[PDB]
């Protein structure tokens, strides 16, 4: 149908201004802390610490699947990244730290990132 889409057009417009918010916050990780998912290997126990694992390679993968309908999803997966590294690492830790300086940095890029989505209307 001609609805479907309009419907499938809306969500790869949201895709396509997601990627630009994906690559912006990836850039306020230099050190590539949170680039790849916590190797099991070299951390075994950390499904018994961190529930759901995110990471931004697996974002991406998420993404370029078209799988965001929504801000609010994006947004969750982000805050797992910050999230999950601020329980498992300690306050003295340049993990932790990285986490928080994300966090601080992405919130100005997500503050704008919601007035885009509203706006043009994109959800």
């Amino acid at each position: 149908s001609m609805e479907q889409v309009a419907m499938e057009l809306r969500l790869t417009e949201l895709t396509r201004l997601l990627r630009s918010v994906l690559d912006q916050l990836q850039d306020k990780d230099p050190a590539r802390i949170f680039a790849q998912p916590v190797s099991l290997k070299e951390v075994p126990d950390y499904l018994d610490h961190i529930k759901h694992p995110m990471d931004f390679a697996t974002m991406r993968k998420r993404l370029e699947a078209q799988g965001y309908k929504n801000l609010h999803e994006f947004e969750e997966d982000f805050d797992l990244i910050i999230d999950n590294c601020m329980k498992y690492n300690a306050r003295d830790t340049v993990f932790y730290r990285a986490a928080v300086r994300l966090r601080d940095q992405g919130g100005v890029v997500l503050r704008q990132a919601r007035r885009e989505v509203d706006s043009i209307g994109l959800e």
